[PDB]
């Protein structure tokens, strides 16, 4: 499957793509404002994620640091990134279908649209100014808006027992972005697409 990753932000981002225990394609790349990077993701990829990283520095070996979404200091991510990270999430070729969503469960750093480029389903978007409107207690000094689990580490926010409800914090993310997961047990906003669809992830789709 092809994913075209497009940076429409006015600032550089470092795109990342991983399934948690391995890179997808090269795993990461710099995208200047306006740049597009097309990656190939193996069919059957379960639990894949794409995200943006901001304010990164890498040396000639591709080691460094990002202020949001850092994946063990690598340019080419092999693991998931450090919150806050808006997440494009996907599982491909799962019994004949693809499943896509956007999640704020690990916080929000950059607005995103995640849409198919092929027929048969709709896209999802979280493009509101969540960082600007972020509650004081969730603001990440390094940049972005943390999820409550990251900040407070309670069973209720982290849904450790599989028994949790919405919270004042989850409701903030849900109010700004109804079409993204706001907590672990949120009413699913997952979209079912034909198996083997192709996609575009756009950072800053409205600006």
């Amino acid at each position: 499957a092809t994913f075209e990753i497009v940076n429409r932000c006015s600032y550089t981002v470092w795109a990342a793509a991983s399934k948690g225990d391995a890179a997808l394609d090269a795993g990461g790349r710099q995208l200047n404002s306006g740049e597009s990077w097309t990656i190939n993701v193996e069919p059957g990829t379960k639990g894949g994620k794409i995200w943006a990283r901001t304010d990164c520095y890498f040396d000639d070996s591709g080691s460094g640091i990002c202020k949001t979404g850092d994946c063990g200091g690598l340019l080419r991510c092999k693991r998931f990134g450090r919150p806050p990270t808006t997440l494009a999430e996907f599982s491909l070729n799962q019994y004949g279908k693809d499943y896509i969503d956007i999640s704020n469960i690990k916080g929000f750093n950059v607005p995103m649209d995640f849409s198919p480029t092929t027929r048969g389903c709709r896209g999802v978007r979280c493009a509101a100014d969540i960082v600007g409107q972020c509650p004081a207690k969730l603001k990440a000094p390094g940049g972005g808006c943390n999820d409550a689990c990251t900040v407070f580490q309670t069973s209720e926010y982290c849904c450790t027992t599989g028994k949790c409800g919405p919270t004042e914090y989850s409701r903030f993310f849900k109010r700004l972005c109804p079409d993204a997961f706001s907590y672990v047990l949120d009413k699913p906003t997952t979209v079912t697409c034909p198996g083997s669809s192709n996609y575009r992830v756009t950072f800053c789709p409205t600006a």
